[PDB]
């Protein structure tokens, strides 16, 4: 699936899903490869 660190999160501002990297703090809409 996602490289290390990447996970999906629901925005706390109306629930849109983004990809977040807990290692690097990166975030993006598109799926990381
Ligand atoms: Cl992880
Ligand atoms: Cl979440
Ligand atoms: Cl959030
Ligand atoms: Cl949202």
């Amino acid at each position: 699936k996602l490289p290390p660190g990447w996970e999906k999160r629901m925005s706390r501002x109306s629930g849109r899903v983004y990809y977040f990297n807990h290692i690097t703090n990166a975030s993006q809409w598109e799926r990381p490869s």
